[PDB]
């Protein structure tokens, strides 16, 4: 057990540099000039990290990442502030999650501080890619795959940790959800609370069926009571008047089937800080939703995540019936306020312990 | 769809020497060649290639590394007692690979063309099909999404390849199982009924946990009543006297959480034709099992799968106790009869339409 170290970084600058794209971009379509890569073996442990020109990965055909999904990823952003200072948002939480995911994937552990510094060195080198727009940013995709060259299903004796950079804009423009309870995203005892690739490949069929019915995303339902868990790849928030006639900002609890998002945490922290209404991490079902609608109790519904931050939901297609959510007709007040707060913090218009600057 | 007729063959310059068919570690040795077929949304399938075993050059953003957009298959080639090389139920593998491709939203292919391409790959490396009646050539068709963009969606790029690995045993050597209801392999509304990469990477944590407890495999439990579903990566079979006091061979039903193994189907077929006892596809819980043991009603328990046609079970670690299974004390009579029959068919000692020559 050990870790690679940032002070050991081997930088190899690309001679040919690619022209930056126009800030006004399709998510994950464009990649920067460089990338970070770190090899690992159970025999020699972590090798020295490298920052080199973006290039293809040369992988053995038997690599466990291609056969048994031994893999995991992360997603954070770097923002060019109104002061032109590049900032990262709550990077330390992504490193924690990534570490936890590694352990649950049986991939080799590493030192969070070192990885973060290596990332900071990667972004710094390609800092000119960080968009020159207050509505765009640079997406950081840390990835960790098993490269064991054997078909035996088991803990990998070889692995590759790498990091890609992609300048992006959007991932309000409300979305419509497709809710089919026949499809299940995560289960108790599963890995839904980790960012392991295995939990995503199996959702593509559902996502396709969603676009097949005019929806932009999938509303993941769970259990006999059809609990509302997540919106596609985002955590779900419901701003309504609860059963007790109280103004409430609710979101499903972290009971195993919900991925603990960094945006989810922040929203809950801002929501608690303001102390203007009740904040509850509890169970929400379709019936709770419908009963509330046929009472004008609902105010806003939206998804949260690094890619969208705040993503208003306006309709849910459930049991052949299109269920409209008055999110947009009520502002969206909270959703907008939350967007401004996070955006202000991310672009340096507001000082806070949530961002770091190199 | 690609066509076998279009195969482009690039034979290796230097051929590796064959391993000892007596000391083979499952899936660690690979033959001289592999099959590769590139797919693109814009152009469709490229022509198929049989070229020397080399590393795959993939864009670091390939969806197979990020979102487990991948699936695999497993079938074997056997050198018969007449020295004729045979494939066992290969068309069933093609059908399962095809259905899984659809569920993963990977591109469809002509099942016969793939099989012919595989036969031609095996024909080229035919000398790798071990001169042994206790060894064979494992065939690993693999289908991965190579989509460069980081968006979670249906791939517009993909690769289909086939590797070959001479093998002997996956590990009668009875195995002990580690049963802990805290982990769930697959769930209703899930994808556990497909050979999609995502279902395995999530198992490693439980698997390594079984090892540090002396067990070679995990006994996958499901639900409040703790149904016993599969033995590691193999289907589960129970030979006992049931509640009604009847002699019976039972195996969990295909209700969505069980992978329809080819071996499993074959065993049910053989058991059905012998018609010497009741054959049931039914639920089985730890309680039925432990209650049956206390009643001395259990005879044999074993896992089945291409890697280990019949893998007898001797012990189960559950609730801190070690539940002994009398399988080996009972012969294992049925386990042997079945193993003997399947191998007699595979190695041509018996003719049946379950094997395809060359
Ligand atoms: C990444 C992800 C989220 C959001 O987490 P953030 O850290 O806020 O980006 C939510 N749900 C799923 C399933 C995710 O993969
Ligand atoms: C492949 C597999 C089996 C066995 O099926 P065969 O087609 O008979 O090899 C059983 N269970 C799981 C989970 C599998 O992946
Ligand atoms: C799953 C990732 C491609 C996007 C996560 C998000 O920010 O919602
Ligand atoms: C999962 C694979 C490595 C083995 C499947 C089997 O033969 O049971
Ligand atoms: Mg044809």
């Amino acid at each position: 057990v050990g870790t690679f170290k940032a002070k050991d970084l081997i930088v190899t600058p690309a001679t040919i540099l690619k022209e930056k794209p126009d800030p006004n971009l399709v998510f994950g379509t464009v990649f920067t000039d460089h990338m970070l890569t770190v090899e690992w073996s159970s025999e020699f442990g972590w090798e020295k990290p490298h920052i080199k020109p973006l290039q293809n990965l040369s992988l053995h055909p038997g690599s466990s990442a291609l056969h048994y999904a031994v893999e995991l990823f992360e997603g954070l952003k770097a923002f060019r502030g109104v002061d032109n200072k590049i900032r990262l948002f709550q990077p330390n939480l992504n490193m924690d999650r990534m570490y936890r995911s590694a352990v649950r994937a049986t991939l080799p552990v590493f030192d969070k501080e070192e990885l973060l510094e290596c990332i900071q060195q990667l972004v710094k080198l390609d800092q000119e890619w960080v968009p020159y727009s207050t509505s765009a940013s640079l997406y950081i995709r840390p990835t960790f795959i098993g490269t064991e060259p054997s078909l035996g299903v088991k803990k990998p004796t070889k692995a590759l940790l790498f990091v890609l950079l992609s300048p992006v804009g959007p991932y309000f423009n409300p979305v419509s959800l497709w809710a089919n309870p026949k499809y299940v995203r995560a289960w108790k005892g599963g890995t839904g609370d980790c960012k392991m690739g295995g939990n995503y490949g199996s959702s593509l069929f559902a996502q396709c069926e969603a676009v097949d019915n005019g929806c932009q995303q999938v509303l993941w339902l769970y259990g006999e009571d059809h609990q509302i868990t997540e919106v596609g790849t985002m955590n779900l928030f419901l701003y309504w008047i609860n059963e007790d006639g109280e103004e409430e900002l609710a979101t499903p609890p972290l009971d195993g089937i919900i991925l603990p998002g960094v945006t989810r945490r922040c929203i809950l922290d801002l929501a608690h800080q303001w102390g203007e209404f009740k904040v509850s991490e509890r169970y929400l079902t379709m019936d709770d939703l419908t009963t509330a609608l046929e009472g004008n109790r609902v105010r806003e519904m939206f998804g949260s995540g690094t890619a969208c931050v705040v993503c208003p939901v306006s309709d849910i297609l459930y049991k052949g019936e299109t269920i409209h959510i008055p999110t947009m007709e009520n502002g969206p007040k909270l959703a907008s306020r939350i967007l401004s707060k996070l955006t202000d913090i991310q672009y340096g218009r507001e000082e806070r312990d949530w961002t770091i600057v190199l």
